[PDB]
């Protein structure tokens, strides 16, 4: 009736056939390009660059007020006695008490286009899974939470849920710059000494709480006013940016900055289910077959590339078998096998699983014989290997841990014997 | 300098005063209006009812053929035995052939009033403080979540972080006819069931996702469409409607369905800090003040009932003090404290606690003394006593531990003294 488990390891093929035992000629061959973890997420804050202005003096002629003057951010001071000798910028009577109300507030600048924005990530799950029926090559872009049908020439496919042990987008900031990889505290911008100095609650807020030092001082000389002036909070983070969300999370994830997500993911096994009709007419033709060989060649160290194994058979009849299977792992899948058969054909789990139980049909062999030798006279054997493996000389040297048992047999009886004697009286 | 843990508990008035060493004045009584948790949601879908289309049957004689639109929800039926001969309304060269073409599709009208949103969330709690420095009575929006300095008419306050947050929502689907909590799994439509069936993401586009159910089947007659329709989840769901989160929240929380916030939730510990930096004189130069002496007035079983109580003192000097303690029951926080005797003041003792801790100035007590007898004992008073408290009955029960003290010593003796004798020899 139904459904199998594939791995989700990407790139490789894999072969279902599933709807009643018996072969077809035309059966499910899925390979998954990537996994792909796209964002569904709150936006805690955000918080950019600001554009503090500080006016010149304002005078008030003899005796001012303080400000009530507001804004996104204030800060005031109101100095009195001033200008004492001045330069003729009283513009009063007095000189001998006139007053100065010094002001300075904060305004939202234009760099709050994502500079920066803080977010709080639960992914939702997207696959690029591939589909090839034999005669509709297409891959599909679906989302695999629980149940999600879908139908190609009216045969029911269900992608299952990928189990996955961690994703990359946690409390993240993201620049505009670059994606980063940095975590905050909530609620930690409009302070000194933590992320931020600024905190606005949506981009289209145009009051900010802003947290940023002046120094004002009263003037006292026949020139005209002393101050002395920080750069603002914001502007030292934007130097320290974080570390880059581009090689975080470990098996697979490269998480790229304009997609927003993070590509072949690695992580648990798919259950796929499916119901389609490969009955047709049955058989859909089962070639027997005979003379049943395997030759491996082209043996060269490394393991991060492909299988490379020929079989060669004969056959006795022309017909479609869907081979292989999953003991083994074909390039083809829709394969016409032939009368003196022999296929160098294409594997690629033939390193997570080095033994391959290669079939054509019904008739079936045992591979590889090409694994590293160190002895060092070469030796090799499957599916259990003593390192040696399984060898003459490996039962040889074995052959110690026989010998205290052997004479342990004899070394109880030399005893009995004795004590037999001294019972019988 | 600062800093206590309140507990929030609506309309009770906590009097902070906790300042630098030196008398403190301007105490804070704060009372808490309300504490409005603000909602930090993603939204996983939109769901409303649908407006059901017919683009009428398209009928083709001398052979029939199958639908060549499709749409993301869609049905077509191709009807046979149709207009056994021309029926008057045939439309037909052929009568043995004569096949209709029917199609069917839902599209999105939006179709609703607000009904529905599907969110994931878990809410931020902020409160609703109102806030009184024994000069002004007002009230701010502000965060208890992390640390949120702020200075209010020129009196710094921090709200701190909290001790624990909490928020009754889960998956909820938020009806405009009351909140209802429900699960549901986002993208597993596939069946006629599931609560939120219809997912629509895109508010620019006629596109859900949905699986629906359409019962179109061939009639024989040249009446023609049987149009029976088993509609989606969301629909077929909408009639019985879900349960109210309204009817049950433990601590608090009255749940308001269109603003989106729950008034008044009395969860968890508040940490509260100011620093007060009002003077006034520093020292206040406060009345001293001595014999003091509670009287209880009413006095029986437990009440909702306020205090009426006096104290009896004497005081010389005239000054302002800062009152009370840490707990108590006045509403006074700025009284200015004269020569006296007894003065009779009104309390919400038992509407806070049963104890209530009372200060006039440098000096305090803890009152009051009543508690009804209910074994029935002949007294019965608090705060350290056994309760029953000192009685016949209490010192009946006392005599238990002379008991084994007696006959201890006495046997301590009879041992000993026997022992001594066989050991002189």
């Amino acid at each position: 009736y139904e459904s199998t488990t594939m791995p989700n390891q990407v790139g490789i093929p894999f072969k279902a056939l599933i709807e009643r035992p018996g072969y077809a000629g035309l059966p499910l061959s899925l390979v998954v390009i990537k996994s792909e973890l796209v964002p569904s997420l709150v936006q805690d804050y955000i918080t950019c660059n600001y554009k503090t202005v500080v006016p010149s003096p304002y005078i008030k002629c003899c005796g001012g007020a303080e400000c009530s003057k507001n804004e996104a951010d204030y800060k005031c001071s109101v100095f009195t006695g001033v200008y004492p000798f001045m330069w003729g910028g009283a513009y009063c009577f007095c000189d001998t008490e006139n007053s100065q109300m010094s002001e300075v507030y904060v305004t939202r600048g234009e760099s709050c286009e994502a500079d920066a924005i803080a977010y709080q990530v639960t992914a939702s799950l997207k696959a690029q899974v591939m589909i090839s029926i034999g005669e509709l090559n297409q891959t599909v872009d679906v989302f695999v939470n629980g149940d999600s049908p879908a139908r190609i020439q009216q045969s029911k496919f269900i992608l299952g849920p990928i189990s996955s042990a961690w994703s990359p987008f946690d409390k993240v900031i993201v620049y505009r710059d670059e994606v980063y990889n940095e975590d905050y505290a909530p609620y930690g911008s409009g302070q000194a000494g933590r992320f931020g100095d600024i905190q606005s609650r949506t981009v289209n807020s145009t009051d900010v709480y802003a947290n940023t030092n002046l120094k004002l001082k009263r003037p006292a000389s026949g020139n005209v006013v002393p101050y002395t002036q920080t750069p603002s909070g914001f502007s030292y983070w934007k130097k320290e940016k974080g570390v880059p969300l581009n090689r975080n999370a470990p098996f697979g994830c490269i998480i790229k900055v304009n997609p927003v997500r993070a590509e072949n993911c690695v992580y648990g096994n798919i259950p796929i289910s499916m119901d389609i009709a490969d009955a047709f007419t049955r058989i859909d033709e089962s070639p027997s077959v005979s003379l049943k060989a395997c030759e491996v060649q082209s043996c060269t160290y490394s393991s991060d590339f492909g299988g490379v194994a020929s079989i060669s058979y004969t056959s006795n009849k022309v017909g479609k078998c869907a081979i292989s299977s999953n003991s083994a792992t074909m390039k083809d899948s829709v394969q016409d096998v032939q009368e003196s058969g022999a296929l160098s054909l294409f594997f690629a789990t033939s390193s997570v699983e080095p033994n391959f139980v290669v079939q054509v049909c019904n008739a079936r062999i045992t591979c590889g014989k090409c694994e590293p030798p160190k002895d060092i006279v070469p030796y090799a054997a499957k599916n259990d290997a003593e390192f040696p493996s399984i060898s003459t000389t490996a039962w040889q040297w074995l052959a110690t841990t026989s010998g205290p048992l052997t004479i342990l047999v004899v070394a109880i009886i030399v005893v009995v014997v004795v004590s037999i004697v001294v019972c019988a009286r």
